[PDB]
């Protein structure tokens, strides 16, 4: 469940993908402004489940987290896919940062 | 239409049984030590139906394993970059996930 | 994993609310008459989460556009076409529902 | 809600998994097999929903009906997709009659 | 065999009448090719399993066959036994299945 | 996420074809009516069983059947389902059984 | 499955069992035997899962070590339980060193 | 006949890939110096089911928590102490392994 399919070459897949990977992630940290860019190996994955965003108390500090879970026939892996720190006033509401 | 957060709330007992462990361990490996308190004290929830693309990519002369998601225009539409790895051009591009 | 049957049951008010009207209509297509009575005596669901394929199909100087359903592994793996329509070279390739009787 | 992707010439895998379903329902459908057989153009549309067999018996017959509902956010759309004729003591299962 | 003995049959609860009574009204549906009428289930032993399933693929004189073989664990009684088989090739990939042989 | 997945295949060890050949090749020999003369198990895949068998007598229109479901607990995809039956008489105790 | 249960006071059967075999680890850990051994609370976690013993040779040093996999429905942690010297002869068995 | 090991043989690249990691960190904090080279060369598995007790255990003034592991019956019966930690009598009861 939730498998990969067959890694290919990119086809018009390269226009859409290709600019965020160069753009802001890479571009922001990791350095600045990237020279070349190709790709060349694509697999994809169909993914249903929920993100779960809490806010976390932790030894007198506060975060917000995302928490993705995966329907079980999507595999139904639990992970955190980012986190930043907040204020305990700050609403709690969609969020990504890297 | 789909894809919008529910109103924030106290979480249930067993939101706490399934979150905590999780976000203990995450906290854990970003500050290199267990925390001693760990409370939820809000949670809101998105359904997400789309697509995470793994991509293998070069990039002056690095070489570096990509997780994009892109959710279905009817759950938002967003396209994020949820992690990377350093990667060698021989190695398999299977499935991951890499914090810091 | 997923995409099995449920049990049969007899339906619910809001099951005969949702599916009556389609299958009157498809039943008066077939026919070519509207049916008198129409009962649904048992239900068995199954969900299903997969792609369609819409295809152009050239074959023999013939055209066809044909949808093909191919549900994800985890949801029973089945590659069926569940319709087709004549078509021309020159037609786009849209969603199309096509019944022949 | 459920829309089709930007039209695309088959990649390889897409002629191998499908042209072999294709070209049996060809067959069958006309009655005799043919000679070439290419797909030339693919659009591909997400879809989750439901299949609900139904038994339904209409002025005296009776017929297994196959009915798939999309969910609202994969477009909503409520279609027969095949019938067949049945006995009221038949099991209600999975079926596709062309 | 310390665990995995039966219990004493007794007359199904109505929690167990809700829970098995579809199912096994649908399979014998299927084993017949017939809707039964009336389903009764009038008597009920359960069995605690701990084990694990094998699938199997089997070559015997030019046939192959994928073979569902369940064993239970020693402290559960230590049963081996085949429960299902069907005929495969030797390319077919080795994946779960439950053979019915319904009608 | 739920258990009760099969493991990667894998060409079988000793213990393996020691404890299945004679269970396999006794199955073969009954389901043809004659001994085979070569029976090899090339492939393993195994998976793990948690749960409960239910014995049921079951009269089903003037008929009276053995029923063997299996329950698999929850965290292991809670899924019921028949795995035989016999034909029986009203009056036979319900007992194990087993029924190819 | 596999979650920690809210801490309790011990019942008298968990003082029973289990302040025998925690004071005979405190006896072991400190090498004399305490005075007074107090259960105050207890939380209990069902685990699910395989022991794998392993010889396993490091830099000319042998060493069998005890590693535990829980399954993936009881959290999927894998994690050494302990680990003891041993020579490259020595029969590996089950074992428990503190 | 409860909870036996299986025959030592040696480990499968799914074995080597799943617990070398797990087995050279662990080798490291030990020596306080990360290993060169780490092979496993003989595994051998037992099947247990069982229950973890964290207990808050004060003895003599001091206050530990301890992991005390107690096997099912079918699974052998056996209860061990897995770890301890020193703790402070405020802390909380959480899941926990020491390595010291």
């Amino acid at each position: 469940c939730g498998g990969l399919t067959t890694s290919v070459r990119p086809s018009n897949e390269d226009k859409q993908l290709l600019t965020p990977v160069v753009k802001d992630y890479i571009a922001q940290q990791l350095g600045r402004e990237p020279s070349e860019v190709k790709i060349t190996e694509v697999s994809r994955q169909i993914v249903n489940g929920t993100n779960h965003f809490l806010k976390v108390e932790h030894d007198g500090n506060c975060w917000h987290v995302r928490v993705h879970e995966a329907l079980p026939c999507y595999g139904g892996k639990v992970e955190v896919h980012s986190h930043k720190v907040a204020s305990v006033g700050d609403p709690l509401t969609y969020f990504l940062e890297h």
